[PDB]
């Protein structure tokens, strides 16, 4: 029987930051959540999440998930996990404590944390790993032949003690029963005056009770997060790892090391992406689409084939074939049909895009329901705004809208319809007429 | 005399591509001409292919340049090289065997592995280098007295031979004569149950015959592209080295790690690059002209003195002193002369532009031809296509295009003519005349 | 005492520049800015600049911060430090000697050096580093108690010599007095018939006196930027240096190593910065203000709980909650108030934007003054060109201009006006009013 507690009360004042530290986000979701995930893979029965510092926002991300337990003054580690006793107090199984701080850590090692923790039947187990850089972490002390005494704080080892390359991540495996009764023995001598849960492992040593250490395969799994240096180092491991396994899935990547896609994206095989391209959210990519420089896509829906050159694309569907950019704007609520063509500076917004339609420059097409074969000529301008009001129009299929022109909803343009080049329409053009409202050219000899 | 044999019949399966493996892109061109660029430095008398998987698309891609034989089964590494018996049984010389899917490998490096075989001597010299994760390569086993041996495949490995860091690079020099009749002896008692052409060397010492190896000195030139993972890598190096001869060349990189030069790019000396700045194909790049970031250019000529800020430039030229962006975008068959400025949101589509003409703003010239002097207004449209056909403007020099206006081809805006902003054209207007086509303004007070 | 000789007349052949090379930026200022900045760490009394090659460029770039001494001829580092005779000889103190090309070293560095100096007594102290690829700097040769014996340039250098890993960086502390003693005994008997500064060492021992050398603590402080390459290796360093600083001001990075921030750029904490970001010159940003990818922003200050989203700002004051992007630009010399809205391909240049004004699509707005409330449709286009001069125009609060208008400077929009979409304005609108200026709307049936 596995039980869970992920510690995520803390200030986190390194950070500088009013957001609590362990929601600050890592590809695209909280440090808290890329924990609570890996925690996931040990199956527990029970899981506590310990809150405090500005509780609300936490449980909110965490809502429905997990149980949560309030630590109402920031005393300690140790003291964080005293805050579970009334919900696992008493109950009999292998107990996880991790820190919501360590983004990195998977899931696979937490299998292999407690696997080892069972079989080498130990009454606390400490997952550590090594690094030429120290700072700040917690040295695994250990004797002559290798056996783990304690976990000594940054801020209270030795000269000789800051020398250890060995540092505690901040998870480990404690018998449940063993573990609140030895958190009744912390003290808060030391140098921050706090009840530290590492000292757990010094005081099961009084009793002779079985502590052993389970090193990281991946030390780069190790990062504990405190401040803002230390975070940027966990984007730039998670962007690794998850660009790793879209190359891995078939997608060719110009540089890995430079492209921003959230951890929850989807992406078919075949798929060409260019240095700098952003994708975030819910986003899903279709086989042999191709993504340039610059592309920035949100919580959008991209078919097969398409070709996204330099373009912002927000919470929208882009169907197969569909060619947009460069610099081009696809709004919330927007749908491009199949092998719709957008060029540069167009703006779709709030609306619906037909099946080969074509808009290639300087457009605002917003809140219309447009049907296909449509081309709209460079400069055409809806207007869907006229300070309190937002009106619809209706765009047939096969409308040729003229350059330049001015379309002020509510109106509709018949199907076959069109409109001249640099007109202002205000009324509804029927189905296969043809509408003009500009001056006549005059010119004047010199 | 030297022979040539370049393995490109591969199925390529972790790629997960339809594409041939060897036809994957680095910097512009694909793996296989990187390495038959490589080839062409020790001179080879005779040049062979061997095509199987997808062969027309290969055969494309070097048509002209080299012999090709066809794999009609992927049998393997020692079946391909026998494709070639037809063309190189008999012949006496040095022949280089050589996979397509090591794009890093330089011609410098194989003239000094066939000096090496020629110095020694040998009847067989491997191509090695030595890797801290050997992981898919042959390991190179050598005895007490640092002899070579034999190769073993990862696949075939024990676990002592899977610790060897020394590996084959899948490029040797065989002598012609000896090679043929060592290929008989392959056998497919294997765990790929293939020929393998790394077995010739285990045959080579049954009878004594003198095997070597040589080791590269620039490590980074070993890697074997099998997926997507190790293409990035490929991209990587490959960037490097490319921005590396460019800064010797006098070029200035911001970010050399972040900005994408495709192979054959020619860049002059005191050429100011920003990171994030892509050059693709037959491109050119003038003295002292600066690059901002986002800039794209391909298939595109662009002259001394000019500034291209954070813009796409396509197929156009560029004249010297040139002012671009940011986000404008010179497509296809276009060019800007002399001292011609392209502001932001500016979109030029075949068209000539001739010295000094000014588009700073909003403004889309398609299909036209542009006179010296000219100054479009901002929201400028060129009208060139009605639905069915493409219609030529052509506009004088010192010509005064109001913003705004709308000119719909065919027309031409005469010597000194000017448009009145904010109206439609659809005749010519004769030089020194002045155009306007736009309603009167009424005033109603409230 | 403290003295400094700044040595910045070289010819910098390999940088392949007519820009002096201590004069090539890193971070926004020249390399020489960036020793002068570290020299002022010593509190000298006395600051002697060597300048030659193209001085006048030299001495504009530190005018009036520091003295400066002519070298007619680039006769070596030696002759340079000689040039300052007239100015420091008989002087009592220590003098510090500083190549104008190595901007990664700190002022902190520098005060070590000196302290290092006075301590040990020395007569010459050498600033000195370790590094796995030593080419190009002159060796620092010891004897078998670790004594310091000379300094052997790359080009003098033996093969036994060249393997010498502790190289010199080119900053020393001479006793003053001694100094100009010793440089009379330096001879041009070397590869490069120069005068070597780094010949004093040889030339102290010769009568005994003390030579010591300091080591720094951080080797990446130790580059000296001959080439290009070493120019973006500087970049890359100051980079690293600059967004470090930043991240534990408690700024937010999703990539440092792919961020582009000025030396002198200010930013406030809470502040999220996407990669390719690029700050630069006198740019402040305040608390809480997002910065997503591509935006540049030059000489601006943007307040707090701004969004600037993939937009160019130049020389201009952005107020807090401004909104902007994506494809934005706004030009010098521009004021956007606060919680104003700039959306995609909108051009704001000379104008100032009152608060809660709304410009979200493909407008122009040039030497505007712009109220309160104000709201530009679509495809909005000022004008203030005509061919010869430059015209103001002045728009009231909550002044509604409908999409796609021309507004034609000088005229004035009073307060709560409206012009109608697609209206070609030429005159002013009263207070209160409704301009209309375009054609009636015809259609003809088929
Ligand atoms: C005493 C202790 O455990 N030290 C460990 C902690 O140090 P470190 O100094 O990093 O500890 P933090 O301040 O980050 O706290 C760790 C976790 O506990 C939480 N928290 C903290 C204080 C509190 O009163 N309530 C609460 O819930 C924080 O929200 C965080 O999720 O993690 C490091 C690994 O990353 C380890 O090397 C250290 O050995
Ligand atoms: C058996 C063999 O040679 N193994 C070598 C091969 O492994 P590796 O497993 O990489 O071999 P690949 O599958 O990539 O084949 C190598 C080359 O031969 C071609 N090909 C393959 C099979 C076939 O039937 N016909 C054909 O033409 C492929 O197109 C490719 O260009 O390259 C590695 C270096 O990169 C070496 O370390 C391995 O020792
Ligand atoms: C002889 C000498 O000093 N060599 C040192 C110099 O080599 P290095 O070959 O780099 O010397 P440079 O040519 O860069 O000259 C150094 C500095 O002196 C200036 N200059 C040069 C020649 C001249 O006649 N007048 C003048 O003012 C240059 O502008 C530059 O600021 O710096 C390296 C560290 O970066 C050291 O490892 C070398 O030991
Ligand atoms: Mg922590
Ligand atoms: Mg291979
Ligand atoms: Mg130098
Ligand atoms: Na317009």
């Amino acid at each position: 029987s596995n039980f869970a507690i992920i510690l995520a009360a803390g200030k986190g004042t390194r950070m500088k930051s009013d957001l609590p530290k362990v929601l600050h986000k890592v590809a695209g979701i909280s440090m808290l959540e890329h924990v609570f995930r890996s925690v996931g893979a040990i199956q527990p029965e029970k899981t506590v999440t310990v809150v405090g510092h500005k509780a609300e926002l936490v449980e909110e991300v965490l809502a429905g998930q997990t149980e949560f337990v309030t630590q109402s003054e920031q005393l300690g580690t140790g003291h964080a996990v005293m805050m579970t006793e009334p919900i696992l107090e008493g109950l009999s199984g292998h107990t996880l404590v991790i820190a919501g701080d360590t983004p990195l850590i998977t899931g696979e090692s937490l299998k292999n944390l407690i696997d080892f923790h069972i079989n080498h039947k130990n009454v606390a187990t400490i997952l550590t790993a090594e690094t030429d850089n120290p700072f700040g972490y917690g040295r695994i002390v250990r004797n002559d032949n290798a056996e783990v005494l304690r976990i000594v704080e940054q801020k209270d080892a030795t000269d000789f003690e800051k020398q250890i390359k060995e540092i505690n991540t901040g998870t480990y495996v404690f018998d449940n029963e063993r573990l609140f009764e030895a958190l009744k023995n912390i003290n808060t001598n030391n140098a921050q005056g706090e009840y530290y849960i590492t000292d757990v492992i010094g005081i099961f040593r009084e009793t002779g009770e079985k502590v052993g250490a389970y090193t990281l395969k991946d030390f780069d799994e190790s990062l504990g997060v405190n401040d803002r240096v230390a975070l940027a180092t966990a984007e730039s491991v998670m962007r690794r790892r998850i660009n790793h396994k879209h190359m891995v899935n078939g997608v060719s990547f110009v540089n890995p090391e430079a492209t921003y896609i959230d951890i929850d994206v989807e992406i078919a095989s075949e798929v060409q992406i260019e240095a700098n391209v952003t994708l975030k959210g819910q986003t899903k990519i279709g086989a042999e689409t191709v993504l340039t420089n610059g592309t920035y896509v949100v919580d959008s829906t991209i078919g097969a084939g398409a070709v996204i050159t330099n373009s912002m694309i927000e919470e929208s569907s882009v169907a197969d074939g569909v060619i947009v950019g460069p610099y081009a704007h696809i709004r919330p609520n927007s749908s491009l049909g199949a092998q719709v063509h957008i060029g540069n500076f167009v703006e779709v917004k709030g609306s619906s895009i037909g099946e080969n339609t074509k808009a290639g420059h300087l457009t605002y097409i917003g809140n219309c329901e447009v049907g296909s074969n449509v081309n709209f000529g460079a400069g055409t301008i809806t207007v869907n705004y006229d300070g309190k009001n937002k009106y619809k129009t209706v765009i047939g299929n096969n409308v040729f809208v003229g350059s330049n022109s001015t379309i002020i909803a509510p109106v509709e343009l018949g199907d076959n319809s069109l409109v001249g080049a640099g007109s202002t329409i205000t009324k509804d053009v029927p189905a296969d007429a043809i509408a003009i409202g500009r001056g006549r050219q005059i010119n004047k000899d010199e």
